[PDB]
DNA sequence: TTTTTTTTT
C-alpha cells in the first residue's frame, strides 16, 4: 500500500503534452483564475504516466476520488490561498474510460462499477436542490436542541428523520432547520440509445441519469452525449409494502461530454486553396450524379447568412430552400445527407408531423394538473437546420402554422392561459412534388405548384427539377452502378471534417458588406422587379424579401471561404445562382 | 438413497450423438469459451440415456435442479479454474418436455409441475433488477450493525423488512444498503395463444411470463416461442385485506426456445441441383394453377436484394411487388401463402388499417399521462415482409403516409413534442382491383389503375391480371377439383424446408455484381428511357429507381442458388422478367 | 374544463 497523493500531484505538475507544455498546469491556472471548481483529466494521460494509478481509479473509484480531490485541493490552496472562501471543494472528473457498454446490454454484473454509455439526450428537468446533511430540531418543552441527524455519514437518497433525540435520549417530533441545512444542486435527465444500435423491430430503450453540482445545465435536448459514472438502483416508495421487489437502474454522472487546437489547424489550411468553394460543393452528396446547382444551393444553407439585430427590430440570417421535382430525382437522398452532415439537424416528414409537434406542444402534467410547454421540432432545431420532407403532403391548416417561424423566427403560443414567445432561429429545407405527381410542361406554374403565394414568398430559393430522359442516361447509369460496386470518388472532404468545417465557420466568421457589392445588388434588384410587372400571372412575387436573399447569399458565399468582407466576386456568384432560381421557375432575365 | 450427482456427470461426458461426437462435451467446451453460463439439455437425450433420471427432473424439478447445477459447476471448474470470479454459478435448462398444455386448458391441478406452453409473444417490458439477498443496517444509536435479513432463505417476491434486529434483538428503523445487496435480472413478458387454437367466437387469452438472469431479451415481440417452467400464483398487496382472495396465474420461465446442423447439409444438397430455381418457383402456392410469372416475381420478393450501407447514405435492398387483377383471380391466395412461408411476415388489409397503425402511433398512457411511441405494422415487420391487401380500397390520405417507409425504410414522427426515427426495412407486397372492379380494355391503362404516379414508381414490379375465359377453363376446372378431392402435387419443396432455405439464404449469402452484368443492365436501362420518352402517355415513369430494380432482381436470382457472384445468366433473367412487367402495363419493347 | 392524438358516431 503506497500513497497516491504524491504521484497524483507529480502527474499534474510534470505531465508533458504534445508540445511538453504541461497542459494540466495551465488548466489548474485556468481553474484558479475562473474558480471553475472542476478539473477534467484524460484517462490516457494517467495511463501513460502510471498504469497502476489508472487501474485503482477505474476499480476503486468509490474511495480514491475523495483522496485525490483532497490532495488536489491542498495543492490549489498552496498555489493560491485566495482560492479558499470562494470554493469549498473541487471535483476530479475522468474522461476516456475504456469500458463502454451499450444501453441495451446493461446487466446486474455491471452495477457498482465505473462504465461509459453513449447516447442521445431527450429530457432535462429544472435544476433542484438536494439535502446531503440535514439539521433537525427536537421540539419538546424540555429539549430545545438542534443537531445534524446524519452523524459522520452523508444523508442517503431516502429522506429519514431522527427517532430518538441524541441530545436528550427521548422521543417526540423533530423540526427541520433550513438555515443550517446543507444543499447540493440536483438535476434529472433522460438519455436514449442511438438509432443505429437499436435491434430490428424494437423500440429504443431509455435510461435516466443524475447530474449534480457543476454538471447541471451541461447539455440541451437532442444533443449526442457521452456519460460516465456509477450505476445504482432507484427507490421511489419504500415506506409501504406491497411486494414491488423489482427496482430500476439509474446512473450517477461523473463526467459528461458533448458530441480542439489541432482541428483548427486542419481547418485553416483548407481555406488556403483558392478552389475551396468548388471542393466543398463537390463534397455534398457524393453518391448523387449531377445536380450541381442543387448541390451548390444546399451548401449555402449549411453556412447561412449573418443575422442582424438592431435596437428596434431583428433581421433573420438564414436561407430557406424549397425543392419541387418529379419522383425519382433523388430529392430525399440529398436531404438525408444534409441531416447527417449538419452540426445540428432535425429530419421530419409532412405526413408524420403535426402543428403541435412542429412548433410547441401544450401538455398537462398528471402529477401537478397544470399546463406546461414542450419543445417542438423547430425549437429543438434552433441554430441548426430544419428538414421538412413532403411539404406538399401535409394539411394546409397545419402547414400555415409555420408562416411566423419561417420569417419572424419566433413561435407565439396562447393556449390554456399560457402566453409565451420562443426563439426559432432555424433554416427550413423543404422538398415536395408537383400537383399532378410529375411536372406538366403545357400547364403553367400556378397550378403545378399548388401552394399559396404567401408561403412561397418566404423561400429564398425555389428550384424545379424535371426528369427528362436524354443523352445523360448512359453516364448516370454508370455512376449508379459504380456506387453499388463499392467504387467511390476521391478528392472529397469526409463528413467528419466537413461537419467540423461548417461549425467553425458559423462561429468565427462574420463578413462585412462593401461598396462594390452594394451597387451590384441594387441594379439587379431594380431590374428584376421591372420584369416582374411584365408578367404578373406567375404565382411567385418579387417582394422586398427577395432583396434580402442577395445579401444573405453573398454573406454565405463569403463565409464559405472564411473571408472577412463581401468582395465583388461574391456578389457575382450570388447573382448567378439567383438567375438560375428565376430561370428555373419561369422568369427570364 | 440414490444420488444423481454422478449420474448427470457421466451422461454429459459419455453420450454418443447422431454423428457420435459427444455433443454435450462440445457444448460444455463452447460454454467455457464465451462464459455462456447456460447449458441446454434435450429431454429425449436424458430419456434415451437413463429413463430414471428423466422422471426425477420432470417431477421433482424444484429440488433436483440446484443439485445438478452444483455438479456441473464443479466439472466446469476442473476444466477451467479461471472460470471463477466471472461466472459464480451456471444454469441447466431442459427443453422438449412431453407435457404440453394449451393456454386455455390451465387449471388448479396444473400448478406446481414442469409444463410447456406454446404461444405468441406480444409484449416485452424493459429489463429490470430484482433483489434476492438484501443487506440491512439497524438505525438505532447503539446498534450500528449490518446484516442480511433473508438469512438461510431466498428473498421472496414480496419485499419484507425485519422487525427485530438479529444482532441486537431490538426493534426500530432499518436501512437498506444497495452496495452490498445482491441483484438478479428480471424481465416481464406477455404470451398469447395461437389463432389456430382460439375457439369459435371468443377472443384469444393472454398469460404473463417472467424471464430472469440471461433469459432476458431472448426474443422480440411477434415471435412464436415455447416456454417451459413452473406455474405459480401472482400477488401484489397481500397485506391489503378486503376479500378478493382470487389470484391470477403467472409463468416462471426456465427455458425458452424460438421457432440443428443437419439442416445445413440438407440445404446445401438442395442448392447443388442446377434446376433449383425452377423447383423453388414451382413450389410457391402449389394449390394455384397458372400464374407462372406471378409466382416467379413472388419468389424474388422472398429472397430480396442486398442492401448497401455507405458512409454517407444507404441503398434500399428490398423488392416491392404490386398486383392488379379482376375479382376471382386468386390474388389473395398467394398473399396468404407468402405470409405462411416467410420467416417473418405481417398480414394487413387496406380497409382494416390506418395511417397511425401502419407506421407508428403516439398514444397517452393513462398511468402517467405522458405520450409514448407505439410500434406500427411496418416497424414490427422490419427485416421481414409486409403484405397489404386491398390497397386501392383504403383512403388516399392514409396511403401517402407510407411513401417514406417504402423507399427510405424509415419512419419519422413529430407529434406532441416527440421526435424519433424508426427503421422499417420491410418488403411490401400489395394487391388490388382496378377502378371499375373489372379491367376494361376500351379505357386506357391510366384511369384503370387509378393510382398516383409517385407510389407507382416506388414499386419494382407491377403485374396486371385479366380474367379471360378461354380454352384453359377445362384444365383449370380439373386442377381445382383435384385439390378439393385431396389430390396434391408431388416433387415440391415443403413449407418447413422452404422456410429454412429462405432464412439461410438471406443470412449467409451476399452476391456481388460483375463487369458482364453491368454492361447488360446499362444497355437495357437506356432502352427503357428512349422508349418511355417516345410515348409520354403511360402512367408509369422510368425513373432511376427502375435501374436499382435491375440490380435488386439480379442479386435475388443469384441468392436463390446460393451463389456469390451475379453472372451474365442472372442478369438475363432480370431483364427478361421485367420485360413481362412492361408488357403488362402496355409498354412494348 | 382544455389540448392533444386517435378511432369512432
Ligand atoms: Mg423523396
Ligand atoms: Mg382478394
Ligand atoms: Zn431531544
Ligand atoms: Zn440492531
Amino acid at each position: 500500500q503506497i500513497d497516491y497523493r504524491d504521484v497524483f500531484i507529480e502527474f499534474l505538475t510534470t505531465f508533458k503534452g504534445n508540445n511538453n507544455q504541461n497542459k494540466y498546469i495551465e488548466r489548474i491556472n485556468e481553474l484558479v483564475a475562473y474558480r471553475k471548481k472542476s478539473l477534467i483529466i484524460e484517462f490516457s494521460d494517467v495511463l501513460s504516466f502510471n498504469e497502476n494509478l489508472a487501474y485503482e481509479i477505474i476499480n476503486n473509484t468509490k474511495i480514491i476520488l475523495p483522496i485525490l480531490e483532497g490532495a488536489l485541493y491542498d495543492h490549489i490552496l498552496q498555489l493560491d490561498p485566495t482560492y479558499q472562501r470562494d470554493i469549498e471543494k473541487v471535483h476530479v472528473r475522468i474522461v476516456g474510460i475504456p469500458r463502454v457498454i451499450e444501453l441495451r446490454k446493461i446487466r446486474s454484473t455491471d452495477i457498482g462499477k465505473l462504465i461509459t454509455i453513449d447516447g442521445i439526450l431527450v429530457k432535462v428537468t429544472p435544476v433542484k436542490e438536494r439535502i446531503y446533511k440535514a439539521t433537525y430540531k427536537h421540539i419538546h418543552p424540555d429539549c430545545m436542541q438542534e443537531f445534524e441527524w446524519p452523524e459522520d455519514e452523508e444523508m442517503p437518497e431516502v429522506l429519514e428523520m431522527p427517532t430518538i433525540c441524541p441530545k436528550c435520549g427521548k422521543p417526540g417530533q423533530f423540526r427541520l432547520i433550513p438555515e443550517k441545512t446543507k444543499l447540493i444542486d440536483w438535476q434529472k435527465a433522460v438519455i436514449q440509445e442511438r438509432p443505429e444500435e437499436v435491434p430490428s423491430g424494437q423500440l429504443p430503450r431509455q435510461l435516466e441519469i443524475i447530474l449534480e453540482d457543476d454538471l447541471v445545465d451541461s447539455a440541451r435536448p437532442g444533443d449526442r452525449v457521452k456519460v460516465t459514472g456509477i450505476l445504482d438502483i432507484k427507490q421511489d416508495s419504500p415506506v409501504k409494502r406491497g411486494s414491488r421487489a423489482v427496482f430500476d437502474i439509474y446512473m450517477k454522472v461523473s463526467s459528461i461530454e458533448v458530441s480542439s487546437e489541432e482541428d483548427e489547424k486542419k481547418i485553416k489550411d483548407l481555406a488556403k486553396d483558392p478552389w475551396i468553394r468548388d471542393r466543398i460543393i463537390s463534397s455534398i452528396a457524393p453518391s448523387i450524379y449531377g445536380h450541381w446547382e442543387l448541390k451548390e444551393a444546399l451548401a449555402l444553407a449549411l453556412f447561412g447568412g449573418v443575422p442582424k439585430v438592431l435596437e428596434d427590430t431583428r433581421i433573420r440570417g438564414d436561407i430557406h430552400i424549397l425543392i419541387i421535382g418529379d419522383p425519382g430525382t433523388a430529392k430525399s437522398q440529398m436531404l438525408q445527407f444534409i441531416s447527417r452532415v449538419a452540426p445540428r439537424a432535425v429530419y421530419t416528414t409532412g405526413k408524420g408531423s403535426t402543428a403541435a409537434g412542429l412548433t410547441a406542444a401544450v401538455v398537462r402534467e398528471k402529477g401537478t394538473g397544470e399546463y406546461y410547454l414542450e419543445a417542438g421540432a423547430l425549437v429543438l432545431a434552433d441554430g441548426g437546420i430544419a428538414v421538412i420532407d413532403e411539404i406538399d403532403k401535409m394539411r394546409d391548416e397545419d402547414r400555415v402554422a409555420i408562416h411566423e417561424a419561417m420569417e419572424q423566427q419566433t413561435v407565439s403560443i396562447a393556449k390554456a392561459g399560457i402566453v409565451a414567445k420562443l426563439n426559432a432561429r432555424a433554416a427550413v429545407i423543404a422538398a415536395g412534388n408537383p400537383k399532378f405527381g410529375r411536372y406538366i410542361s403545357e400547364r403553367p406554374v400556378s397550378d403545378n405548384i399548388n401552394l399559396p403565394p404567401t408561403i412561397l414568398s418566404r423561400f429564398d430559393l425555389i428550384f424545379i427539377l424535371k426528369d427528362q430522359p436524354g443523352e445523360q442516361d448512359r453516364e448516370l447509369a454508370n455512376y449508379i452502378l459504380d456506387v453499388h460496386s463499392g467504387k467511390s470518388t476521391k478528392n472529397i472532404i469526409d463528413i467528419d471534417t466537413l461537419r467540423k468545417y461548417i461549425a467553425y465557420a458559423r462561429k468565427y466568421v462574420t463578413p462585412k458588406i462593401t461598396s462594390e457589392a452594394k451597387n451590384l445588388i441594387t441594379d439587379f434588384f431594380v431590374e428584376m422587379r421591372k420584369k416582374s410587372s411584365e408578367t404578373p400571372d406567375s404565382p411567385i412575387l418579387i417582394t422586398p424579401r427577395q432583396l434580402e436573399a442577395l445579401i444573405r447569399i453573398s454573406e454565405a458565399y463569403a463565409k464559405m471561404a472564411l473571408k472577412a468582407e463581401v468582395t465583388r466576386e461574391d456578389a457575382e456568384r450570388a447573382i448567378n445562382i439567383m438567375r438560375l432560381f428565376l430561370e428555373s421557375v419561369g422568369v427570364d432575365m
